[PDB]
């Protein structure tokens, strides 16, 4: 009696539990002992006055443009124009976009050089970009590509994110007008499959079309909402889960186990991946 446990790799759970007045969250993330980290995130409950910010990155192979994003894009975010204007959106906006545009300067390929490990880092190495932003009671979602975030709203899943891959109608549309094609497998060019990201700017060099208009795409699709008594949590997850359950399932698995004497946050997220069975989630459970 060996089943799949067999062909299983060795993994690792890294899990963590934080809370402040207005809300606790925990996190884990899953790796393999021999194949490399793809995922990073962030968590931070004292981002700036009455603010908190919460993302999760996803290299789809090589982890440094993802560690570099949770290393540099909260503090970059804050240096934005419509940042110090509370406007959120343009904001998340300006700041993937100006992020990412950075990914090409020298001295930023020489960090991102070191946290890879003729590879031009920045050009064939990038990621997927799901970023959570809570102002007061006002949360901003900003995705960019297949990571999700899920509130739990009057009792189901309600999508923050636009889900973004090659084959859906818009960002096909995009990658045709831009010269690009996609294969029968979901490949851009037979390469990468996915369609939005930071980096990878391989995928973004038609010097004709501005910056929101490249193949691949840094631009995150963004919504709000005003998070108040029927929204008890949200759930930031990379595809690695929402490839095995539905918004609605993991609303459900959440909900079957968040307020049991004991259960923390992360210890969720753990059981989560071994239903499912690099797996990253984020829980925030609203106070
Ligand atoms: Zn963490
Ligand atoms: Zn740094
Ligand atoms: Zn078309
Ligand atoms: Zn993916
Ligand atoms: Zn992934
Ligand atoms: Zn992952």
């Amino acid at each position: 009696s060996l089943g799949a446990y067999l062909s299983e790799p060795l993994t690792t759970k890294d899990s963590s539990d934080e809370s402040n007045e207005f809300l606790a969250s925990g996190s884990s993330s899953m790796q393999g002992w021999r194949i490399s980290q793809e995922d990073a995130h962030n968590c931070i409950l004292n981002f700036d006055d009455q603010c908190s910010f919460f993302a999760v990155y996803d290299g789809h192979g090589g982890a440094e443009v993802a560690q570099y994003c949770s290393l540099h894009l909260p503090t970059f975010l804050k240096t934005v124009e419509a940042y110090g204007r509370k406007e959120f959106e343009k904001a998340l906006k300006e700041a993937f976009l100006g992020f990412d545009a950075t990914l090409l300067q020298e001295k930023v390929i020489e960090e991102l050089k070191v946290l890879s490990g003729d590879a031009e880092p920045g050009k064939d190495s990038g990621c997927t970009a799901v970023v959570a932003l809570l102002h007061g009671k006002d949360l901003y979602v900003a995705n960019a590509g297949d990571s999700r975030c899920v509130v739990c709203r009057n009792g189901k899943a309600l999508e923050m994110s636009f889900d973004h891959k090659p084959e859906d109608t818009v960002e096909y549309q995009r990658i045709e007008k831009a010269g690009g094609r996609v294969t029968l497998d979901g490949r851009v060019n037979g390469g990468l499959n996915l369609s939005r990201a930071i980096g990878d700017h391989g995928y973004k060099m038609n010097k004709s079309l501005p910056a929101e208009e490249q193949m691949i795409s840094a631009l995150p699709d963004i919504e709000k909402i005003t998070v108040g008594p029927e929204d008890e949590f949200m759930v930031l997850a990379c595809d690695g889960i929402w490839n095995f359950m539905t918004s609605e399932q993991v609303v459900q698995f959440v909900q079957e186990r968040i307020n049991k004497p004991g259960m923390k946050l992360s210890k969720i997220c753990e059981e989560l991946f071994d239903h499912c069975l690099n797996m990253t989630a984020i829980i925030v459970q609203f106070k």
